[PDB]
């Protein structure tokens, strides 16, 4: 007897993690909730146990897709957080299409459409000037699209024709800079961070942070992925929530140069903030001959075994130091009665936890 | 009959003005409530019409009041958000000692007293600004007037909340000058002599993110420290909950007058808008005629000094997270925060 069925699509990923979990918490919205949890690779040993109905599926494959999604009629919600590899229009695009044309002539309960991007869809070729534009940050939602190839935007074209024509509710999900961890889904700014103080820990060297001036004083925001859960079930349930673009961040803002010092103490060593004359230098490069030193460190301190280049993205924490300017508004969410929110710095720590928790560090 | 008494001390104050009508809704938590408002001025005519027992009263004249303020022993909770100096650290202090003097003894049924200072607390510290930051070096009367309330309230077993208000977006007739009314007279002068509205500020201050309140959200917040457990024996902050910037507000502005901006002009530096409209005074009488205005003079509904404190300010933000964890989920958007103090103003007719 459940009073609402979730498909999950990327229940492997940070997000559809923490929906998975969210969703089967005994006071939750809509609930009761029935969960499937739909991702590509074979039942992980950590869904597993989980009271998540997982299906195995290549959604890019539609035949497979129809085999798979069909028989499920009782769907009344889907909640799509899958992506695959780079920005890709097309192969994204060919995935929602399969989810929808094969739930939607079958699930006669169906309500809602949930479709999750990202703040990347306010990014285009230029950094924000002194002239006033529209596109500007604070990021707000219901502007025009920039004239970008932007894979976002096809999603979102899918998303209101399909819902149109079914007549079906939507909700389009902007997260900010998630802070979050999946087993499943390691590369996070995060774990990133965790592995780099790990290995600075393990070779007796101080946190040298290795980003830009900019970053380390300007104002930066992000959002925690039980937080975009919760956002996206109240989008689901919340009549208010219905047809809307919502933007998703932990309401407040924060500086790395802050969130460095607690990383630091957090690890129990020391740190080097930003010294004045000595300019950014790239974390992956200074981090790429260590693949055999985190080999070490994890049998060592008999931690969960995982490769350096699948838990961290040192890349994507030098991008992260080298931006600006990225804040999203939460106002129109707020406006419409969603009042969530998180304390970004606790935040921060309680994914460091997390990731303890599970021996990853 | 009244569930709870309220003593605004500085209910001419643009947070104490907001004090005065919140507290008198319909549904404000706490209520039914009763309202004393205190200030220097005889009663003004925007506060006689309104369910408020006015007093003037100059709160530094100690004997004075003393007279006015001892019979009123129904009193529970103290809302001092007065300000009188640039910066007294004797005055201010003796005024909120007086407040405490007068009416502790009278008032058996006090519960509560909410003492609102502000984010020059902090500034210097980093942002983004923490309740937990200790005080800098300097004389600050913030201090001086916490000191007062941690004692008079711990010796006489009475819970306490200090508030730090970000820059206050809000209006009242009783005191004109505000960052928004300032900004509202230049974009009016600007259009009475059909001149473009340029922004005088620096490059920074265009550019960069800020945050701000609004006055009737500085009300709800004391309100809400004044009534909820959870919040009290507090330090808080209060700001609008998110940021916005400088430019944004600008062309807004120019929108809502009617006319063109000038925008921040990538190799001119920051000009002086004291010394812009340092001649203003008689164009400014002239428009409140030509446009059958409540006659202010300029000196007084504007502070063109302040506003250039603002464009050369940066990196002031303040933080929200405190007062949320403690249940505080109040909020503003603040371009509509800025939007609806210029409709008041127009409402009222002062542009």
């Amino acid at each position: 007897s459940y009073k609402s069925v979730a498909l999950v699509v990327g229940v492997t990923g940070i997000v559809g993690s923490s929906l998975a979990e969210v969703l089967k918490l005994p006071d939750t919205p809509g609930g009761p909730w029935k969960v499937y949890g739909v991702a590509r690779r074979p039942c992980p040993v950590w869904l597993a146990k989980k009271p998540v109905e997982y299906i195995q599926c290549d959604v890019s494959d539609n035949q497979e897709t129809i085999s798979k999604l069909s028989p499920l009629k009782d769907i009344t919600h889907i909640f799509y957080v899958s992506w695959i590899g780079s920005e890709d229009c097309q192969t994204n695009a060919t995935m929602f299409k399969n989810i929808l044309n094969s739930v939607i002539p079958n699930a006669s309960n169906l309500q809602h459409v949930c479709l999750q991007t990202g703040i990347k869809h306010y990014f285009g070729i230029f950094e924000e000037g002194s002239k006033v534009v529209p596109h500007d940050s604070p990021f707000t939602e219901d502007l025009p699209r920039l004239n970008v190839p932007n894979f976002y935007h096809d999603l979102e074209d899918i998303l209101y024709e399909e819902t149109g024509k079914n007549n079906l509710t939507w909700s389009v999900h902007r997260p900010a800079l998630v802070f979050g961890f999946s087993p499943c889904s390691m590369m996070n700014i995060v774990s990133t961070l965790c592995v780099y103080a790990t290995i600075c820990k393990h070779e007796n060297k101080a946190l040298v942070y290795p980003g830009s001036k900019n970053s380390w004083n300007c104002y930066a925001d992000a959002v925690d992925a039980d937080l975009v859960a919760e956002h996206e079930i109240w989008a689901a349930v919340d009549p208010k929530a219905k047809n809307q673009v919502l933007n998703c961040n932990n309401g407040d803002v924060f500086k790395w140069k802050h969130i460095w010092k607690k990383l630091a103490e957090e690890f129990g060593i020391e740190m080097v903030g930003y010294v004045e004359g000595k300019e950014q230098v790239s974390l992956a490069e200074l981090m790429k001959d260590k693949d055999q030193v985190w080999d070490e460190i994890v049998k060592k301190n008999n931690l969960v075994p995982t490769k350096l280049k699948e838990i961290a993205a040192f890349w994507f924490a030098d991008i992260a130091f080298c931006s600006e300017n990225l804040i999203s508004s939460m106002n129109k969410s707020k406006e419409l009665g969603f009042l969530g929110f998180r304390n970004s710095m606790k935040s921060f720590v309680s994914c460091i936890d997390k990731m303890r928790d599970y021996r990853f560090i």
